[PDB]
């Protein structure tokens, strides 16, 4: 029954992927950003220069006030609002209606994006990071509790942009080859363990704890591949070395300045592939996902921003990593699956890949404590 959900995501490049939802009775239609990096369902509920529409609680007969405030801070942006519940549906999702917690956004700072076309956020991570505390049941938890929807969803993000959120299962027509699974280390963010990193086939040869300092997560609501400082410096050094044929402004490597080439002449071959090895399902076993330069040079002649950046809160496998892969958030089995997507990245001599099995010893040592 998943065909109805294929292509149910839209977006603008670097501005997030959103799905259409309705809230309230009679249904009010809103576009909702899909965020695996948070756990609150929230919608604009008051005028804002960047909102073309918003939730009007007064017009919904099923709205209930919870008489509690809430604020959610993100890496970029924050908002505050009023908690309540209402009936919610997903037109190009399962044919169900659930009563869900909703934060009505009344004030915000650097959260809404001019021209993004979305008005709210669907936090798909676990209750442990919900605000104000873990007693506020996240939307997907409510969906699973109140309906027969199985406890998993998958995201196919395609690189103006589109994709699919398959709610309740896996659509096998959306990927090729095999799915490779990595354990969800802890149910808060979608936390995973990276056990090895290679650039153009050369191991970065860092203590693998550095890759997960202080966590590694999969976040559809972040654009970039974000790496801890020490890992970021090693990777940039290696990427600079591979592309030293051409020289780039020092601000290019920091994400500030874009770089351009005559349309159709981008020198893809001078930028390396990056392989992230993830902890596998059996003892001493890993697999790798390989990322092409067409993913981490984000298009904005042909002009691009460097979409690998530094983090002080751990690795973030953002949208440019997820794009081109079919990603299964298998909550029921506490694992995340990766496969090559039907909308994969096309290089003439290279290809994005999900490959295994690999043997990797002492993978438990790669987790940060
Ligand atoms: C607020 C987000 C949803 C609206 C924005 C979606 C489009 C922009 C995605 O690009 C970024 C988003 C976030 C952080 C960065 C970043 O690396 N820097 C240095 C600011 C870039 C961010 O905070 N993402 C969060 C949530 O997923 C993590 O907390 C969700």
């Amino acid at each position: 029954s998943f065909v109805e959900m294929v292509d149910n995501l839209r977006g603008k490049s670097g501005q997030g992927y959103y799905v259409e939802m309705t809230v309230g009775s009679p249904p009010q239609t809103l576009n909702i950003l899909v965020d695996t990096g948070s756990s609150n369902f929230a919608v604009g509920a008051a005028p804002h220069p960047f909102l073309h529409r918003y939730y009007q609680r007064q017009l919904s007969s099923t709205y209930r006030d919870l008489r509690k405030g809430v604020y959610v801070p993100y890496t970029q942006g924050k908002w505050e609002g009023e908690l309540g519940t209402d009936l919610v549906s997903i037109p190009h999702g399962p044919n169900v209606t659930v009563r869900a917690n909703i934060a009505a956004i009344t004030e915000s700072d650097k959260f809404f994006i001019n021209g993004s076309n979305w008005e709210g956020i669907l936090g798909l991570a676990y209750a442990e990071i919900a605000r104000p505390d873990d007693s506020l049941e996240p939307f997907f938890d409510s969906l699973v509790k109140q309906t027969h929807v199985p406890n998993l969803f998958s995201l196919q993000l395609c690189g103006s942009v589109g994709g699919s959120m398959i709610i309740g299962g896996i659509d096998h027509s959306l990927y090729t080859g095999s799915l490779w699974y990595t354990p969800i280390r802890r149910e808060w963010y979608y936390e995973v363990i990276i056990v090895r990193v290679e650039i153009n086939g050369q191991d970065l040869k860092m203590d693998c704890k550095e890759y997960n300092y202080d966590k590694s997560i999969v976040d559809s609501g972040t654009t970039n591949l974000r790496l801890p400082k020490k890992v970021f410096e090693a990777a940039v050094k290696s990427i600079k070395a591979a592309s030293s044929t051409e020289k780039f402004p020092d601000g290019f490597w920091l994400g500030e300045q874009l770089v351009c080439w005559q349309a159709g002449t981008t020198p893809w071959n001078i930028f390396p592939v990056i392989s992230l090895y993830l902890m596998g399902e059996v003892t001493n076993q890993s697999f790798r996902i390989t990322i092409l330069p067409q993913q981490y040079l984000r298009p904005v002649d042909d002009c691009y921003k460097f979409a690998i950046s530094q983090s002080s809160t751990g690795t973030v496998m953002g949208a440019v990593i997820m794009e081109g892969f079919y990603v299964v958030f298998d909550r029921a089995r506490k694992r995340i699956g990766f496969a090559v997507s039907a909308c994969h990245v096309h290089d003439e001599f290279r290809t994005a890949a999900v490959e295994g099995p690999f043997v990797t010893l002492d993978m438990e040592d790669c987790g940060y404590n």
